[PDB]
């Protein structure tokens, strides 16, 4: 059992209870990782919000897309080229149903863990992951 | 820090150790999961082995037609249409290194916790998976 199949298990239970949570804003994951990820580092490349989403970077181009059409996210050619995509007012406030939602959904998922295992287990995360 | 952000960093940081691990066997991450798939579940879609080598289902075919080259993965055509595919004598060997080198690399990464917590933790990580 190498450690990255037990973190592929994990992710592959995560993802599903992500989505449905998701599915009632309107957002798919990808399009969730696009918002959060940009909504903390404003001007990132579609390749790395592709690697974090695991999607192509074509793929994440079509979110990249569909946010913009949306109003969550834009890119005004800057009166001064074009400024990197950050969100809009729109976006931050979809971004925070959005960020509550996928906590919740989180938090369901580690109820399968008691409160105690559940801060060590973030803790070893975040060590592992420095 | 959505607990997939937290799980992504922790893959960020595996990924690298395991392919550099892997590169003096001649093989790379998607290859080796290939291969350990392969040789736990025999039959198994090119679409289930990229979803969890992380890769696109074409990039799969692409491994599965070096590691069939390579004569570790076989598919005799059944004089009885196709065989599933499956591992050679020469396949499960490879198998067999790459894994003690990925087992290595994994308990380098898992060295940032203490014994106990290592425990635990794979504990955890059974039971989210589970
Ligand atoms: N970084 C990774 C990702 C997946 C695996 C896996 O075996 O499924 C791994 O051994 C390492
Ligand atoms: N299943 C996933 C994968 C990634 C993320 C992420 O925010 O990076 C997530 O919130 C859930």
């Amino acid at each position: 059992a190498p450690l990255g199949y037990l973190l592929y298990r994990v992710g592959a239970v995560l993802r599903p209870e992500v989505s449905a949570a998701l599915s009632p804003l309107g957002l798919t994951l990808p399009e969730f990782v696009c918002l959060r990820m940009l909504s903390q580092s404003p001007g990132l490349s579609s390749a790395e919000l592709a690697r974090h989403a695991s999607v192509t970077p074509q793929a994440m181009n079509t979110v990249l897309r569909k946010l913009e059409d949306a109003g969550a996210v834009a890119r005004p050619a800057s009166v001064s080229r074009s400024l990197p995509a950050t969100l809009t007012a729109r976006g931050r406030a979809l971004a925070k149903r959005a960020e509550a939602v996928v906590r919740a959904a989180d938090a369901r998922v580690l109820a399968r863990l008691t409160a105690p295992q559940q801060r060590e287990f973030k803790r070893m995360l975040e060590k592992l992951g420095s």
